[PDB]
């Protein structure tokens, strides 16, 4: 069991696997919720866009997710159920700042027995709030009884006659609720109802007879009132029906690509939106026909095209003609839909568009820039999505200026014109100095400012009310009107003894002369002195930021103090001590500030050693609450707002710069990617608009920032699938296998839908469903790692898929080549039983052919090993040897495989991943020039992808979003490797691969993954010691924290496949260790009691919060 590991999340899921609008926050606001995998995502929609709520995670996969409004509800709740048949009820609950997801009732509804549906789980609730409807499995109909007794969620289950339902919904305007299905049998599709009896447990006979239905229908829409009943999408076809009513229309519009999914533009069903795998948007139109009694037929269906979107999972009106559109294989948008078409003929424009990483097919490592800055590049999305993206960690900076300028203490911006809105002034303290630089332009040159001084140090400068400017320095505080620029007040400590710190506002100064403050209010040609007085201590730092709806005014003072390393809230003018937090130690506070972030107040105070503690802050009482403490460095920090994008944030200036900043309503921190930065400000001039003056001991430096995020996302458009991924240093590119669909005429050719990368590429060489006919057109693509131009194409044969991508050395042969592998596909083979190897040299701009090898299989994957080829084709592993002629030679052959799908290599050890028998361990044995087989996992598994981890534990995930862990045996029963680990992941890794994103102590080791979601994640290994303080910790924090849903933690992440379920073992879950940061300290001092942990060798001790919050800063450093 000796094998520990840690997984922990690097980049959340972003593809959008479902979206509703309701009124879930309060009845008045329109809301969307969005869900991400395990995320539920909230946000308000208003005439700005989307404004985020909440973001909640759920300890399972989202597979059902639906708002209703029973009788006596004052506003919509939400039904979740999980992948694992976690059902609940949620309500949202917001009392002040405090959001609160309550489980209004919760219950598992899985069966003991059952099928899963080849169109998976389908939840529905009716129109009338009388049930929920789940479709779990063939033949089964089961029903959650909506009452107000029913906090269990129990259910009954009907059988259901027809064994093959491709989809259900709740009827409208029913006496009891009716469901309405298309089911398949031998004789076709057909559409049928049923009422569902409460009283029966039991189906009755439907309002309207069955109907024979196109045979691609695949989806029920139910119309509201007051036309009722259900219109069926098909490939070719839409069908309405209502009973003694059918009406169909074969539109040929809709015939070129299959419709995915459908939303409802107006309450009454008089428009839908549908989207197809071409990221065509229809309207779909019901005509009315009025009856003599007052009730409404279907006159007409029509169609009609709007334009193009991403590729969309799901579709969300929003009024006021602005569409969501959530993407699984591309990006997500927000789309507004006009009355008036544009120059091409589109009513579509999109409005904002959202990074999607998913798919992420394969991926690789490289660092791009600087030696030691992996970065990340992915094969992501598919069809006209596709892209390569490159991530990479940290905030970077655009330098647009550079002066050399030793010694800089200190900078502030200044408008010296009272009618332009820019700044025009930079000003710069230095040891007992200030300098003033002009901006004309890009041109920055020294200048003198009149009012101001220049031999003494300023502390703070500004423009002020009454158009003033003011000057602290350690002498004074200088007020200078604009009109012109002339002395109009001066105050001093009274008996002139030095200022030794400053804060100031448009309206207020406080300065403390040692142990003594001054509070003064300005107004025209005048400093005020309005109160004083004497702290308890020397003061080391202050801040009256004003916050809230203020008008620019702060009733309160924060200090921290010498001495007491205190951290204090003072009324203003009063000096009223209204709280007083003692931060521990005997480094003093150097950096306090009062701020806001998503209407949130904090109080962030910074100590010389590089930690940072944060408050939330009353403004109204002067309260202080649930600390908390990071660590930005190992300097002093200094805080500074700026505005970005139109949100403010704060920078901090370490050894480690870092932007602070919200997210889901909690404090984020982000590397900015520069070395030691001393001093900042915001500065907004007409040379340098919207952008950060920065200086280090030597140097001042003016540039833009970029977004405020983690992550850095670079995405490269190829309008066609990529499949696999290497680099080729020596070549400084990619070579990235990518595939187009074409289609085929009823003679010899096939036409491409669209230009894209391998139709675009600079040269191109060749060899000698998106649709309702298709063709895949298979390509190796040549990559600039700078520019990402598609350098060279070349194409593979007619129904050759390329498959596997390596770039070696062989042999003895100094070149590196670029390496395929690929399979013949033809209709009727099971599997492949033709593919080749194909030896590529990019030299000139181009690819040439140096070698070509003819095999009886489908080359799934190659790997460079110690100078030869490794590739596995159908069940063979097989080696080759690179020979004088440039011509690949089997060396050996391995034939112990069902379908050997997946390599990875350390040394001499091969590990190979199967469709369905698992992994296994081979070696190849130099002295004999074979392989032998030395362990396998006995246990069948469904292998998505393999990596060793080191010489004796091997990582594997499968089809059922689980991981493992298998080691040798700790006889001939050295065979079996052991699955050591289980856990249940809740994504489908597609590719691991070694390396950190990370510039290069708890763990050892780097394996990232990307899965289908676009999550990425890092695997690490822990030595016993420390995987047990972390479980214990798990333990602890699950004691203490509420689950959305009640679900448990050890439930979500127990292995789980059709054949097992067990409890996730030699496993610790990185997110939830994660979340011991951002609990209360009730809570945290809970998980803390008389928790000890071993050192390394026997001795317990005492595991205090302090150091817990340091072993998780570091877990989080990892990634
Ligand atoms: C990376 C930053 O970590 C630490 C930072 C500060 C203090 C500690 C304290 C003391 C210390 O030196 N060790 C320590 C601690 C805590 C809670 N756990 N812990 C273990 C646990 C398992 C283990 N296995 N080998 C060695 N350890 N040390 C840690």
């Amino acid at each position: 069991s000796m094998s520990y590991n840690y997984v922990v999340t690097a980049q959340k899921p972003t593809a959008v696997n479902g979206c509703v609008t309701g009124h879930f926050t309060s009845a008045e606001d329109l809301n969307l919720l969005i869900a991400k995998n395990t995320r539920l995502e909230i946000y308000v929609v208003t005439a700005e866009g989307l404004r985020p709520v909440k973001e909640v995670g759920m300890y399972g996969k989202i597979a059902v997710m639906e708002l209703f409004r029973p009788k006596g509800e004052s506003k919509d709740l939400l039904f979740i159920l999980t992948a694992k048949y976690n059902a609940c009820i949620l309500e949202y609950k917001q009392s002040g700042e405090s959001i609160d997801i309550i489980t209004r009732a919760h219950g598992n509804v899985q069966d003991r027995i059952g099928r899963p549906s080849e169109t998976g789980i389908i939840g529905i609730i009716d129109p009338e709030c009388r049930m929920i409807g789940l479709r779990l499995y063939d033949g089964l109909f089961k029903v959650i009884p909506l009452d107000r007794d029913n906090k269990e969620l129990k259910a009954f289950n009907i059988r259901l006659e027809e064994l093959h339902v491709i989809d259900v919904k709740f009827l409208y305007g029913c006496q009891a609720p009716t469901i309405c299905f298309v089911y398949q049998d031998p004789q076709g599709r057909h559409v049928k109802t049923y009422e569902v009896s409460l009283r029966e447990k039991e189906f009755n006979k439907g309002p309207w007879k069955q109907e024979n239905v196109e045979a691609e229908a695949s989806m029920v829409i139910a119309v509201p009132e007051p036309f009722g009943g259900a219109i069926i999408i098909g490939q070719e076809s839409i069908t309405y029906h209502n009973g003694d009513k059918y009406l169909a229309i074969a539109p040929p519009i809709i015939k070129q690509s299959t419709i995915v999914c459908h939303n409802r533009v107006d309450p009454n069903g008089s428009r839908y939106l549908l989207g197809d795998m071409e990221g065509r948007l229809f309207m779909l139109l019901l005509e009315k026909e009025e009856q003599m009694d007052g009730t409404v037929t279907l006159k007409d269906l029509r169609v009609e095209l709007l334009g193009e979107t991403s590729i969309a999972e799901c579709l969300t009106y929003l009024d006021n003609g602005v569409v969501f559109v959530g993407s699984r294989l591309g990006d997500s948008q927000l789309v507004k839909l006009n009355v008036d078409s544009n120059e091409q003929g589109s009513y579509v424009v999109a409005m904002e568009t959202f990074t999607n990483l998913g798919p992420i097919v394969d991926m690789c490592v490289v660092d791009l820039e600087r030696q030691g800055q992996g970065q990340l590049v992915t094969c992501s999305g598919a069809f006209k999505e596709g892209s390569l993206r490159i991530i990479r960690n940290g905030i970077g900076i655009h330098e647009h200026a550079s002066i050399d300028l030793p010694g800089i203490k200190g900078l502030w911006p200044l408008r010296s014109d009272p009618q332009r809105e820019t700044d025009d002034t930079l000003v710069l303290s230095f040891v007992g100095q200030t300098r003033v630089l002009m901006l004309n332009g890009e041109e920055v040159e020294e200048t003198e400012l009149m009012g101001f001084v220049d031999d003494q140090q300023t502390f703070f400068c500004g423009n002020v009310a009454h158009q003033q400017l003011i000057q602290i320095t350690s002498a004074s505080v200088r007020l200078v009107s604009q009109e012109p620029k002339a002395l109009v007040s001066e105050w001093k400590e009274p008996q002139a003894k030095n200022i030794s710190v400053a804060s100031c506002n448009s309206s207020q100064v406080v300065v403390a002369v040692g142990r003594a403050l001054y509070y003064l209010q300005i107004h025209p040609q005048e400093l005020r002195q309005i109160s004083h007085t004497e702290m308890e201590h020397e003061v080391a730092c202050l801040d009256i930021t004003p916050l809230g709806d203020s008008n620019g005014l702060s009733p309160l003072c924060a200090i921290g103090l010498w001495t007491d390393i205190s951290a204090r809230i003072l009324k203003l003018p009063s000096f009223e001590l209204l709280h007083k937090e003692m931060l521990g130690g005997e480094i003093i506070p150097r950096s306090i500030l009062m701020t806001t972030f998503e209407s949130s107040h904090y109080l962030l105070c910074a100590l010389g050693d590089g930690a940072l503690f944060y408050f939330g802050l009353n403004i109204e009482t002067g309260l202080l609450s649930d600390r908390k403490k990071v660590t930005l460095g190992t300097q002093p920090t200094v805080l500074r707002t700026f505005r970005s994008l139109s949100t403010t944030n704060v920078f901090a200036c370490s050894d480690r710069p870092t932007v602070i900043y919200s997210s889901n309503h909690k404090l984020v921190f982000s590397n900015v990617n520069l070395k030691e930065v001393n001093y900042m400000c915001p500065l907004n001039s007409d040379g340098y608009p919207d952008s950060l003056a920065l200086a280090n001991n030597s140097t001042l430096t003016i540039g833009t920032i970029d977004e405020i995020q983690k992550l850095h996302i670079r995405t490269v458009p190829l309008y066609e699938s990529p499949r696999k991924i290497c680099y080729q240093e020596v070549s400084q590119c990619f070579g990235v296998l990518s595939s187009r669909i074409e289609v085929q005429d009823t003679s010899g050719g096939t036409t491409a839908l669209r230009p894209s990368a391998s139709t675009q590429a600079l040269s191109s060489s060749v060899s000698s469903h998106e649709t309702s006919e298709e063709v895949e057109v298979h390509n190796l693509l040549i990559i600039d790692q700078h520019t990402f131009e598609v350098l060279h194409a070349h194409q593979f044969l007619q129904n050759e898929y390329a498959l596997s991508l390596v770039s070696c050395k062989l042999g003895k042969d100094p070149n590196t080549y670029f390496i395929v592998g690929t399979a013949m596909v033809y209709p009727e083979e099971a599997e492949p039983k033709q593919g080749r190897i194909v030896v590529f040299q990019y030299s000139d701009g181009k690819l040439q052919t140096v070698a070509e090898k003819e095999v009886k299989g489908a080359v799934y994957s190659m790997v460079e090993f110690n100078g030869k080829l490794l590739a596995s084709i159908n069940s063979t592993v097989r080696l080759y040897e690179w020979t004088t002629e440039k011509e690949l030679r089997t060396e050996c052959n391995h034939y112990n495989n069902i379908m050997a799908l997946y390599l990875k290599t350390k040394g001499d050890f091969i590990l190979v991943g199967d469709l369905m028998r698992s992994v296994l361990l081979l070696a190849y044995k130099p002295m004999e020039g074979n392989f032998e087989e030395i362990a396998r996992d006995f246990n069948p598994n469904w292998m998505s992808a393999v990596e060793i981890l080191d010489d004796d534990n091997f990582l594997g995930a499968e089809n059922a979003f689980n991981l493992f862990v298998c080691q040798k045996d700790s006889d001939e029963e050295r065979q079996h490797l052991q699955e050591v680990g289980l856990f249940h992941l809740g994504e489908f890794v597609n590719v691991f691969c070694h390396g950190s994103l990370v510039m290069q102590t708890p763990t050892q080791g780097s394996v990232l993954f990307g899965t289908v979601n676009g999550m990425i994640g890092l695997v690490t290994s822990l030595s016993e010691s420390w995987y047990n303080l972390l479980l214990d910790m798990q333990n602890r924090l699950n004691k203490v924290i509420k689950s959305v849903g009640k679900i448990e933690h050890s439930f979500w992440r127990s292995f789980h496949t059709e054949r097992k379920t067990e409890p996730a073992t030699g496993f610790i879950d990185g997110d939830l260790i994660e979340s011991f940061l951002d609990i209360s300290r009730p809570k945290m001092q809970e998980v803390v009691a008389n928790l000890q942990y071993d050192d390394g060798s026997g001795m317990k001790r005492e595991a205090t919060a302090d150091d817990l919050i340091k072993v998780v800063e570091e877990l989080t450093r990892i990634h």
